[PDB]
């Protein structure tokens, strides 16, 4: 009496709309009894010319085999091309019947939903993250060796899941990235849309990317999940957390002026450099629109660390994402007891820590729902859990005023523009002559509902900032996105 599983059906993972994202597909493993086999030696050329092996080193296979009672041939062929086989009537070839996962929007949304491994356990992406949820449990029955005594346990499938992810935002950001990639020769690239209400994550693309139904030649740099693992710093795009920490000071307002000449700042035997030096007197937007160091250090001068610190701490900065994912990375928000004038001013604009794509975004959430932080989501989300107000609504509100002068007033990002719309941002460049362009913004600017974050690896054409590079697939996916969600145009 042996005691043999009966593989549960792995639950469906759909998107948010109920589109099928992976399922399992049923599938015929060929086993074999040797002992069974070794009796039927001349079938075996015809077993050998069917299962694709080569007659010689199938023969060598089952005759080292010849002790063991069980083995193998072959996993997951076709139901009725494995039947071509079963119908070649060889003694001591019985046959499972399996499932294997189908994921039919293939490489358009690999690293979010990933992959199963040849047991059919999650691999990678949400497969791994809610292995348990998806596996069920497998039932078992008493066999003799004939005749199954009794099933002795029931296999239970496992559970459906519908993910955050809307396919139609993901097949938009992953054709928009896609194109950008190309038009700046750059390596690779990350693109990251979230409902600013919800925390849901409505779309994460990668490139390059890969096809999970045929993972043949798969190259690890294809199968990187890059939005939840590659950490950076993110440069100007944190200097609306630092201006936040401004605002809630009491000690500064927007169209309180400082003086930037002559775009330099010796601290010490350290010198802050701004990117442009054409300026004296700057407003506050003014510091954000020309991402002048120089400005937002001697405001962080005037605050101290500490309060910028604790903006980007609350808003989840180098901070756990809590999505259970396999290879993700939290960065690093480092802490002193004593922040001296350079590692104030390096945190102040964005050199002072390091971030991935989903904590940028998660951020630029928090600020776009007028300053309340949601729990970042995989799976859709029915019931929104109650935010922490981690900045005041009023300065929610005035830095989102800035970020939209950042994009529309003269002298600022004119490509994030979004056709349509008013939308805000800030773009930034974060050095590895390697970087990495970013925009980080949100739309529509007067009523937030989407949070976007794109990431451009070495843009290797003439455009180097953010501000260029990263900044029209950002103005293009958004467009998009927005309509896609029928918000009215502003």
């Amino acid at each position: 009496v042996r005691h043999i599983a009966i593989p549960a059906h792995r639950g469906l993972i759909t998107d948010r709309n109920g589109e099928p994202l992976a399922v399992s597909t049923p599938v015929t493993t060929l086993w074999a009894n040797p002992k069974e086999l070794m009796t039927a030696k001349e079938r075996w050329p015809q077993l050998a010319a069917a299962l694709g092996q080569d007659t010689k080193l199938f023969a060598d296979r089952i005759e080292q085999n010849a002790e063991r009672e069980f083995i193998y041939l072959v996993r997951g062929l076709t139901p009725e091309q494995g039947e071509g086989v079963i119908a070649l009537k060889v003694p001591g070839v019985y046959s499972i019947e399996e499932f294997r996962r189908f994921y039919p929007a293939g490489e358009v949304v690999a690293h979010a939903v990933g992959f199963t491994d040849v047991d059919d356990r999650g691999r990678e992406g949400i497969e791994l993250a809610f292995d348990e949820w998806l596996a069920g449990v497998p039932g078992k029955r008493q066999v003799l060796k004939i005749k199954d005594v009794q099933v002795t346990k029931n296999a239970k499938p496992g559970k459906t899941l519908a993910l955050s992810i809307d396919l139609r935002l993901q097949y938009l950001a992953h054709r928009e990235l896609r194109n950008a990639l190309l038009e700046n020769g750059a390596k690779a690239g990350s693109l990251v849309i979230m409902d600013v209400k919800t925390g849901e994550i409505l779309a994460m693309t990668n490139q390059p990317t890969y096809n999970p139904n045929n993972r043949r030649n798969l190259q690890p740099a294809a199968m990187r999940n890059r939005a939840m693992i590659d950490v950076f710093e993110p440069g100007s795009t944190v200097k609306p957390f630092s201006m936040s920490a401004a605002l809630a000071s009491g000690r500064w307002k927007p169209s309180d002026i400082v003086d930037v000449y002559p775009g330099t700042l010796q601290i010490g035997r350290y010198t802050i450099r701004d990117v442009s030096r054409n300026s004296r007197q700057l407003d506050l937007t003014g510091i954000l629109i020309k991402s002048s160091n120089v400005g937002i250090s001697k405001i962080a001068f005037d605050i101290g660390a500490e309060s910028i610190y604790s903006v980007m701490q609350q808003v989840g900065l180098g901070q756990d994402t809590g999505l259970g994912f396999p290879g993700e990375r939290v960065g690093n928000l480092p802490n002193h007891r004593k922040w001296p004038k350079a590692e104030t001013a390096t945190l102040a604009y964005g050199y002072g820590l390091s971030v991935t794509a989903i904590q940028l975004a998660h951020a630029y959430a928090a600020l776009a729902n007028d300053g309340k932080s949601v729990p970042l989501s995989m799976t859709r989300v029915d019931r929104v859990p109650d935010g922490v107000q981690v900045i005041s609504p009023e300065v929610a509100s005035t830095v989102q005023g800035m970020l939209q002068q950042v994009v529309e007033a003269q002298g600022g990002v004119f490509r994030a523009q979004v056709p349509g719309y008013h939308a805000a941002g800030k773009s930034g460049t974060a050095r590895k002559n390697a970087y990495r362009s970013l925009f980080a913004g949100f739309a529509p600017a007067t009523d937030p509902r989407i949070a976007m974050v794109v990431v451009i690896d070495e843009p290797s054409k003439a455009g180097y900032f953010g501000g260029l590079v990263s900044a029209p697939v950002f103005s293009k996916v958004m467009a998009g996105a927005l309509r896609l969600m029928n918000v009215p145009p502003d």
